[PDB]
């Protein structure tokens, strides 16, 4: 009956006034002062009005909402002391094993659960081996993603967040068959009106996130890597079709070789394969009905590779707009492909991040990069990603060579989380 | 020595400058002001000014240029009388019979060379064949297309025109082969710095025309057909993506299935065929390197079928806006797409017409298939469009009955062409 909440981000916040309204847990938060601005003035300002606070924006979420306290916010991870029966994982996959790995032998001895948030593909073989070492029969859950969109609405005030939307619909595994964890979870899912779908292990579930197969090829391709690295002479966009975004043939190909790549994969661990054009069109943004044939969306798997292509492209035009949003009298809708690129940029340190987009889908890759050279899966695709992000990496370091740059400009990283998925394979 | 200029828009006063500045002949011109307010409006503005004048926007064009008399104006083509070496028409394919065929008996049997200035797929055959009963050697002579844009600015002044740009390339095509007048025009053609390639035949020339295989498939369909013959809730588009426009992939079938069955008829008559987007990027409109691959482009007509409905929708997606445009400080380029459908309107007699989109397509349609028929050549998708753009106009009866309705929406027109076509088929 104690749960230790790693992050103080909105994920963590929903997470926990979730946990507050609708469990009988004693809720600890665990931050990082130590590495980040974010989290301490978060600390700082929940030190100064002992609440948290959800709102929301469509009424139909209500029972997210939520003024809350916690039974105590921890400044850093080091801090973290005690027995807990729970952790649940609210921060990035990239730092799951970094962050348990500071925690105190006493308190990792105790935990029987941990669930990831936003795990990516592996993230479970990695944290179910690591905690092995410390209790024999650690129970770990996956969800495909965080259950909907949170943001801070004043950076000023980021204990006071906002949750502006929520998905149609999740997965979930663990690596215990139909516990009762499991249960709570989807009797808590059928409370907050979230469809969940319960899935034959953690690994199934964190395939089940498009962004797995989307960002890597949005991403990781000479004409994003400028935008972030370097910037642009006018302002570009991750959605939009050259020369005002990358989405290209060769960007759509590259996403069905990484698709493809992928379900090599998921056969090797006999995971079902994903339909990522149905994926993307019944549950991520519909289409009209016009744009797509039902037929063809069934049956892409199936389809020649050429018409896959073709139908992904088709895609990504049919949401250059929203075309359920209301026209003007102009017959104009609303510009649904304009999301700028995060370009690198200083923190208060002055010190240079690479933003999370594609930070982030680097770790990813390499862990799947990782993955395949253990199952001798070659992934020629995911290889050159990741060659073109180190490339864009060194280009920086020899370019700034004047700025403090922060450890994602490093190599190797990731050697603990790819030992740990080396081990948890030849285990099994 | 004599040359009749039939017609006396935009189109007739450019190529009446041409003759005035660069051939020996006396130039005649034939309006029809029995039947026309806006050929009246010529007369009248001829009549007092007693010049023509074209303009040129672009300096490139100045051997376009000039101010000019002719020495016979007509006002209607019943009034044509004498003896006329040269025949040009620079009217509208449609009514090439019907105004050939109210020339006099004397007039007709002294043409040696008709030149075809717009002609559709099959109008050499028809003007030869009608041509025929007169002059036994008739030279029939016909280009791709007209050599540019010309416009008037102000239609209060309609002698006063603009040619506001020229063609890359036109193709020529000439009953005789090597003729006086195909060199004669050849010699013109490198004096207006107008690139001119000579084909083998008119038919073959008349297949050099973009509009051909594009202009069915974008204005025979249902959203397209709706919008002109109905109107929309909010301005629609002619070359975005649904639901701004009709371009869907279902379109882009269409436009493949009219091009191949195109394709069919031109061996029939061993024309050589048309590599439709290769036409489209390399003579119509560029792309950005990034956009489509040169191989794809050079050996599109070999790709397979769903290939090139990809590189097609592609084609088009890449031209929602100029790519080439200068952007702006948000990055947005200027808005090539937004082209508003023009709709069925009302003449100053109260008459209700339906605009060249899709009127023009409709007879360019209709000859095919007709032809298509006479060789055994199933035309599936274009009877379709016949067949949609008939229920428009049996539907626009129906539902108009108070209004007056020009003859473009009576049945079967062109029963004299097709009779002209089934005749000269009969002979060869």
């Amino acid at each position: 009956s104690k749960l230790l909440m790693i992050g103080t981000g909105p994920v963590a916040i929903q997470l926990a006034n979730i946990c507050y309204l609708k469990s009988d847990y004693e809720i600890d938060m665990v931050g990082r002062a130590s590495t980040s601005e974010k989290s301490k003035r978060l600390y700082q300002a929940y030190k100064k009005e002992k609440q948290f606070e959800v709102k929301i924006q469509n009424e139909a979420h209500q029972h997210l909402e939520g003024k809350f306290e916690i039974n105590r916010l921890y400044k850093d991870v080091k801090n973290v002391k005690g027995e807990y029966e729970t952790v649940v994982m609210a921060c990035t996959a990239d730092a799951y094993y970094d962050t348990l790995q500071q925690l105190s032998l006493e308190t990792l001895q105790s935990v029987k659960h941990v669930i990831l948030i936003s795990p990516t593909f592996g993230s479970q073989m990695i944290v179910e081996q690591f905690m092995s070492k410390f209790s024999q029969d650690i129970e770990v859950i996956s969800f495909s993603t965080y259950l909907g969109d949170t943001r801070i609405v004043d950076k000023e005030a980021p204990n006071h967040v906002l949750t502006t939307g929520v998905k149609k619909k999740l997965y979930m595994g663990s690596t215990h068959s139909n516990s009762t964890m499991c249960q709570r979870i989807s009797a808590l899912a059928e409370q907050l009106k979230i469809q969940l779908e319960v899935v034959e292990s953690p690994l199934h579930a964190e395939t089940r996130n498009s962004s797995l197969y989307v960002h890597p090829p949005l991403f990781m391709n000479d004409f994003s890597l400028k935008a972030i690295f370097e910037g642009t002479d006018v302002p570009v966009y991750v959605y939009k079709l050259f020369p005002e975004g990358p989405i290209t043939m060769t960007l759509i190909r590259e996403m069905r070789l990484m698709w493809k790549e992928m379900m090599a994969i998921l056969q090797a661990f006999r995971v079902p394969s994903v339909n990522l054009l149905q994926f993307m069109v019944k549950e991520n943004y519909p289409v009209r009905p016009e744009t797509l044939d039902e037929g063809d969306i069934e049956h892409f798997e199936i389809l020649p590779d050429i018409l896959q292509e073709y139908l992904l492209y088709v895609r990504y035009t049919a949401i250059l707009i929203d075309p359920f949003s209301q026209p003007d009298e102009n017959g104009h809708y609303f510009d649904f492909s304009a999301v700028p690129f995060k370009q690198v940029y200083k923190n208060e340190q002055d010190v240079v991040q690479i933003p999370r987009m594609p930070s982030e889908d680097y770790y990813r890759t390499a862990m799947i990069q990782h993955i395949g050279k253990m199952l001798g899966i070659k992934t020629p695709m995911i290889d050159q990603f990741l060659t073109r992000y180190e490339a864009s990496c060194q280009a920086y370091k020899d370019m700034h060579q004047d700025q403090q740059l922060s450890s994602q400009f490093n190599t190797n990283l990731f050697e603990g989380d790819k030992a740990l998925v080396t081990k948890f394979l030849e285990i099994n």
